[PDB]
C-alpha cells in the first residue's frame, strides 16, 4: 500500500498510481513516461529499459525484447517457430518449453519468458518505488483479452519473481475502460470498443458492460502490426533517399539500419504533433551524415495502406459482437500509435462523425486503469 498499476507491454511498459482520487503515470529515472520492454547482457552488466534500448544497435544478439510474445507459450508452438526466425537472438528448447539464450558475463544463460518479464517488472516496480519514496509490493497487472490460462499464469509468475503480489490479472481494453470511468453504472448496458494499435501489435475489442461487468463481446485485430511496421516504411525510404544522395546502400550495416530506425520513430513521434520531422544523424555510414527531413504527408503515404487496414479487424469484431456502428456507446483509444492523426480520421470517419475518448494518452490508458483497479482492490 500503495499498490500499482502496471501495463506490461509487448514493447512498451507504464506503471501507475492512484492516490487521492487522482492517477499519476510514474516517469522513469529519464523521465519517460512508459518504458521499453527490454533487458540486455553484456561481459559485464545487465541492462533493463531504456538503458537496454539505447545500446540495441551494437549489441543486437544481447538484447532481449518481444518477451511477451513467447510467455505461456511451448517451443512447438506455430507462432514461436515463426517468430524465431526474425529475432536477432537466440530462442532454445527446455522440455518443449521457449527460453532466450544469451551471454551474460562471458558465459551462456537461458531465461524464460517470465523470468525476462520479471526483470521488466522489476523495473517497473523500482520505478513506482522511486516515485512513491517507500516499499512496493501489490500491483495489478495487464494482459491481451485473447490470452490463455497459460499466458496468464505466466504473467502471473513474472511479477511474483519480481518480488511483487499480484492482486490480479486483468484485459487491457477492460483497464482502458476502467480509466474512462466507463464502469460505473449508468442504468443499462453499454458497447464500448477498445482501438489498441500498439509499437507491435493491434487490438480490437468489444466490451458490453452492465453492472460494473464486463463482457467481451469479441476480439480482432493484427499480432503483427504495430507503430514499428510504420518505422519499417520510413527506414525503406530512407535507405533509398541515403542511396540516391551517395551511391551508397547502407542495408547491409545492421548498425547503420539500426539507429535510422531510431531516429525515424522520434521523427514519427514528433509528425503526430507537427507537419514535418527533421532527422539528422552523425556518421550513419563511413563517416557519412544523413541530414534530411520528412512529412506528415510524406509519412502517410508510405504508410496508408497500413493504416486503412485497421478497419477491417473493426468492421470483423463488430460483425462478430452482432453489433453495428451505430450500437457502439464508446470509442477508446489505446496504445501509441493511436496518436497518428491519419488514424484517428480514418477510425472516426468510419464511426461516421463520432468522438473518440482520446483525452488520456493512448500508451498509458491501459497502466491508468490498473491503477484504478489495484487502489479498489487494496
Ligand atoms: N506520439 C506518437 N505518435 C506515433 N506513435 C507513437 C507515439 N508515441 C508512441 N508511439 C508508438 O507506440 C508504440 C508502442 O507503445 P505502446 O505504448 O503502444 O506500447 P506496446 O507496443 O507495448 O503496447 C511504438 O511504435 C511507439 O513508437
Ligand atoms: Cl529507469
Ligand atoms: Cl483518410
Ligand atoms: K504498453
Ligand atoms: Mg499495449
Amino acid at each position: 500500500g500503495p499498490a500499482v498499476g502496471i501495463d506490461l507491454g509487448t514493447t512498451y511498459s507504464c506503471v501507475g498510481v492512484f492516490q487521492h482520487g487522482k492517477v499519476e503515470i510514474i516517469a522513469n529515472d529519464q523521465g519517460n513516461r512508459t518504458t521499453p520492454s527490454y533487458v540486455a547482457f553484456t561481459d559485464t552488466e545487465r541492462l533493463i529499459g531504456d538503458a537496454a534500448k539505447n545500446q540495441v544497435a551494437m549489441n543486437p544478439t544481447n538484447t532481449v525484447f518481444d518477451a511477451k510474445r513467447l510467455i505461456g507459450r511451448r517451443f512447438d508452438d506455430a507462432v514461436v517457430q515463426s517468430d524465431m526466425k526474425h529475432w536477432p537472438f537466440m530462442v532454445v528448447n527446455d522440455a518443449g518449453r521457449p527460453k532466450v539464450q544469451v551471454e551474460y558475463k562471458g558465459e551462456t544463460k537461458s531465461f524464460y519468458p517470465e523470468e525476462v518479464s520479471s526483470m521488466v517488472l522489476t523495473k517497473m516496480k523500482e520505478i513506482a518505488e522511486a516515485y512513491l519514496g517507500a516499499t512496493v509490493t501489490n500491483a495489478v497487472v495487464t494482459v491481451p483479452a485473447y490470452f490463455n490460462d497459460s499466458q496468464r499464469q505466466a504473467t502471473k509468475d513474472a511479477g511474483t519473481i519480481a518480488g511483487l503480489n499480484v492482486l490480479r490479472i486483468i484485459n487491457s481494453p477492460t483497464a482502458a475502460a476502467i480509466a474512462y470511468g466507463l464502469d460505473k453504472a449508468v442504468g443499462a448496458e453499454r458497447n464500448v470498443l477498445i482501438f489498441d494499435l500498439g509499437g507491435g501489435t493491434f487490438d480490437v475489442s468489444i466490451l458490453t458492460i452492465e453492472d460494473g461487468i464486463f463482457e467481451v463481446k469479441s476480439t480482432a485485430g493484427d499480432t503483427h502490426l504495430g507503430g514499428e511496421d510504420f518505422d519499417n516504411r520510413m527506414v525503406n525510404h530512407f535507405i533509398a533517399e541515403f542511396k540516391r544522395k551517395h551511391k551508397k546502400d547502407i542495408s547491409e550495416n545492421k548498425r547503420a539500419v539500426r539507429r535510422l530506425r531510431t531516429a525515424c520513430e522520434r521523427a514519427k513521434r514528433t509528425l503526430s504533433s507537427s507537419t514535418q520531422a527533421s532527422i539528422e544523424i552523425d556518421s550513419l555510414y563511413e563517416g557519412i551524415d544523413f541530414y534530411t527531413s520528412i512529412t506528415r504527408a510524406r509519412f502517410e503515404e508510405l504508410n496508408a495502406d497500413l493504416f486503412r487496414g485497421t478497419l477491417d479487424p473493426v468492421e470483423k469484431a463488430l460483425r462478430d459482437a452482432k453489433l453495428d456502428k451505430s450500437q457502439i456507446h464508446d470509442i477508446v483509444l489505446v496504445g501509441g500509435s493511436t496518436r497518428i492523426p491519419k488514424i484517428q480520421k480514418l477510425l472516426q470517419d468510419f464511426f461516421n462523425g463520432k468522438e473518440l475518448n482520446k483525452s488520456i494518452n493512448p500508451d498509458e490508458a491501459v497502466a491508468y486503469g490498473a491503477a484504478v483497479q489495484a487502489a479498489i482492490l487494496s
